[PDB]
């Protein structure tokens, strides 16, 4: 009926050869009414396939329960993909690094007896199998294969294993042939994909990731050639600037591919969306997702990028029919000019002319044709007569942001979060110091370390002027420290390193002193050799330093433990949950202190305008709306490091194009109208850091010219 197979060429759908332009947009980082509207967008932009990743953590929360619905929807998407005409290019994982959380892998996983993450381990296996087994049988089950008549034309097992399998040797190895037996096993009837594996054993594909992919050449002869990330961008993260990547630099890095038989490419990311709630965004991942992508986080048009790419897809299908029937010959042209020639038996040409200079605009003949390419450029002439198209010469129109305040200010109403001190009657304790993720099971950001410190009236700094020394050593990724319920000192760290030192004097008086530490998590580690085993919270080294004995070691006695805050497990933030009326309505009232409840209500603005919160005057937290979560904010982190102007010419790296420093990391975050009613809307902020309310506004994105 229907089939999918492959050859040195192409991929072969339905015994035809196909040049897929493919686009990347993953489900949960949108909402399932603004799935149409992305999916024609990206149609309307060239694309043949929709990339995107499957979340197990988003789908298998507990070790039984599933969930599927909302924007978690798989079936929905993908059947959605369908009514647009377009093919599915499903990356399962289970590991997908995507700067989600964990990874991706859910963080009861790794509490499995005897676990260990992407090896040749029993308890791993026996899970990614359940899992992947799962999706591959509900996608069959809703006929979504090709091969059904569905979309879905290839799948990808595991994320860029290669690196991993490098380091960890034989083991690596095992679970690598492990991995494809069983993925090809599950008879798919399409065919299976591997980014970033050099040695992926047949008949799985080895794909390209990267900002350029034209020197890739795949595994075995008769594997065709692929580039599953083409990097349109990169991400945003809290303390970092906002990077871009030009248009005339990923257009040129495409045409370099398809000039060099390449046949399949996406664009990670085509649309970045949001992270929305506590369990979707990385280590340090802004909430914002944008990544430069053709349709911007809010899903407009980022021009003149999205337009530029259009025309250039444009001009590949009518390239097509050549590309398909002929392959890549080289003809030089000068120094660091080449001409890819794709010549048909049946007499179809279509033709490549580059420029690698990025200094100077070169005039280069081609078949008695004069052909002038600017710097850094790539011309195609898909009948090998005329150029239609040229990477570096945009025929689109540019457009800039501006976000309009909508109506006015909210009537605000606030409720403090109480500092929870070590009592007697606790139940979780422990002689020591406790790991994050081991305690908390990430349910929460928050967890309180709780410890009493007894101080003896014959202590040297009572009676003259000396502070005893706190030092604090926290593994990440924000500490609070609090002594007698009261804010001493607070600190956090990077993406790069998020491990914590706290170094300061303390006010100590006779008696038993009650010290609280908070310690947050900003996201989990989805990146690295052995990830999963690193460190969150307080583990010590903690010392009390400046008393009548040398120094004490705070870590080796009882501490008790507290998960989450006192306003998450009354639910504050959905409508039933802020019942508890401790609400100061005060006429004058809360401001800029720590640990803090907000709430107002407002109306849904008049428009078709996607709507974001301006939380500039605010610090640190989490939004949310009708019950569901907008995100984390942190406005209170200022983007650090060089931005420089750029120039589309030349190699790009992600610091290249950096823009939006010393300015909040991410002082918009992003609210979907879907999640609206026309009126009496509950907005709820908890600030962690502190901030003033009444600054806080409801914005509309707009864009233009
Ligand atoms: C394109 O692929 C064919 C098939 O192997 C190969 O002979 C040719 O050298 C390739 N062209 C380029 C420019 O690499
Ligand atoms: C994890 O918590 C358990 C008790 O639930 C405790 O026995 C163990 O020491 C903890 N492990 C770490 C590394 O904190
Ligand atoms: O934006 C960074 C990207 O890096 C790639 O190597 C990875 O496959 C993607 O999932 C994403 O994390
Ligand atoms: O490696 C995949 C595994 O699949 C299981 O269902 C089977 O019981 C094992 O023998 C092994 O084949
Ligand atoms: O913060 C804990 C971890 O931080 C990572 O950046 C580092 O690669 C690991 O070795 C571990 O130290
Ligand atoms: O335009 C693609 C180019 O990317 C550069 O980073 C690389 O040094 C060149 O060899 C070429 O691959």
């Amino acid at each position: 009926e229907f089939s999918v197979s492959y050859d040195d060429r192409a991929i072969i759908i339905n015994g035809k050869r196909k040049i897929l332009i493919s686009g990347s947009i993953h489900y949960p980082r949108s909402t399932p009414q603004m799935w149409p509207d992305l999916i024609q967008k990206a149609k309307d932009g060239g694309l043949d396939v929709i990339e995107t990743y499957v979340f197990w953590n988003g789908h298998e929360p507990s070790p039984g329960k599933y969930n599927f619905e909302g924007r978690y929807d798989l079936v929905r998407f993908i059947k959605m993909v369908q009514r647009a005409g377009l093919y599915v290019n499903l990356r399962i994982g289970p590991y997908v690094c995507a700067e989600w959380n964990f990874g991706g892998f859910p963080v009861w996983l790794k509490y499995v007896p005897g676990m260990e993450f992407r090896t040749n381990n029993q308890p791993f296996k026996v899970a990614m199998q359940g899992f992947v087994q799962k999706i591959v049988n509900m996608m069959k089950s809703e006929n979504l294969f090709e091969s059904q008549g569905g979309p879905i034309i290839m799948a990808q097992i595991e994320n860029e294993y290669g690196p991993v399998e490098w380091e960890i040797g034989a083991p690596g190895k095992a679970y690598t042939k492990w991995a494809a037996q069983m993925a090809v096993g599950l008879k798919t009837g399409v065919p299976w994909i591997m980014c970033k594996q050099e040695d992926a054993p047949d008949p799985v594909i080895d794909t390209c990731n990267g900002f350029y992919c034209e020197g890739f050449r795949p595994n075995k002869p008769y594997k065709p050639k692929m580039w599953t990330e083409v990097w349109t961008g990169w991400y945003t993260k809290f303390g970092g600037p906002i990077p871009q990547r030009p248009a005339e630099d990923i257009a040129f890095s495409v045409a370099r591919f398809v000039q060099n038989n390449g046949s399949f490419f996406n664009y990670y990311m085509y649309h970045g969306g949001t992270n929305f709630g506590r369990t979707s965004s990385g280590l340090f991942i802004a909430t914002s997702y944008d990544y430069d992508a053709p349709l911007d986080e809010y899903g407009l048009l980022n021009e003149p990028k999205y337009g530029h790419l259009r025309d250039l897809h444009k001009a590949i299908k009518l390239s097509e029919p050549a590309l398909v029937s002929s392959y890549a010959a080289v003809t030089s042209l000068g120094s660091n000019q080449e001409a890819h020639v794709y010549r048909s038996k049946s007499g179809a040409c279509a033709a490549f002319l580059s420029n690698y200079d990025s200094r100077y605009s070169v005039k280069v003949t081609f078949q008695n044709r004069p052909y002038n390419l600017p710097p850094w450029s790539i011309s195609i002439l898909p009948d090998c007569k005329t150029a239609v198209y040229n990477t570096a010469q945009v025929n689109s129109q540019s457009s800039s942001i501006k976000m309009t305040p909508a109506g006015g200010g909210l009537s605000w109403q606030s409720y403090n979060e109480e500092t929870p001190t070590a009592d007697d009657s606790d139940t979780l304790t422990a002689n020591g110091l406790w790991e994050q993720k081991n305690v908390t099971r990430d349910s929460s950001d928050y967890l309180w370390y709780m410890t009493n410190v007894n101080i003896a009236s014959n202590e040297g700094f009572l009676k003259n002027g000396k502070d005893p020394y706190l030092t604090v050593m926290s593994a990440g990724h924000v500490l609070h420290v609090f002594v007698n319920g009261k804010l001493s000192g607070t600190v956090y760290g990077t993406l790069d390193n998020p491990k914590l030192t706290y170094s300061g004097n303390v006010k100590l008086r006779a008696g038993i002193n009650k010290i609280s530490l908070l310690s947050v998590s900003v996201g989990l580690p989805n990146v690295g050799v052995h990830y999963d085993t690193w460190n969150a919270g307080v583990l010590g080294p903690v010392t009390l330093s400046g008393l009548n004995e040398g120094s004490r070691n705070l870590a080796k006695q009882k501490w008790s433990y507290k998960v989450g805050l006192k306003g998450e497990s009354l639910s504050l933030h959905s409508l039933s949950g802020s019942s508890s009326v401790e609400w100061v309505r005060g006429s004058l009232m809360a401001q800029k202190q720590p640990l803090t409840w907000y709430k107002a209500t407002f109306n849904a603005p008049g428009g078709n305008d996607p709507l974001a919160l301006d939380m500039a005057s605010m610090g640190k937290g989490q939004i949310w709306i009708n019950g569901e979560g907008v995100g984390r904010h942190w406005p209170g982190y200022i983007a650090q490091g060089d931005c420089s102007k750029c120039s589309y010419a030349g190699t790009f790296n992600e610091k290249k194009c950096q823009t939006n420093c010393g300015q909040p990391s991410q002082r918009w975050y992003h609210v979907p109208r879907s999640w609206l009613k026309p009126s009496g809307n509950l907005l709820v902020v908890f600030e962690e850091w502190g901030g003033n309310p009444t600054g806080i506004s409801l914005v509309r994105r707009s864009r233009s010219a």
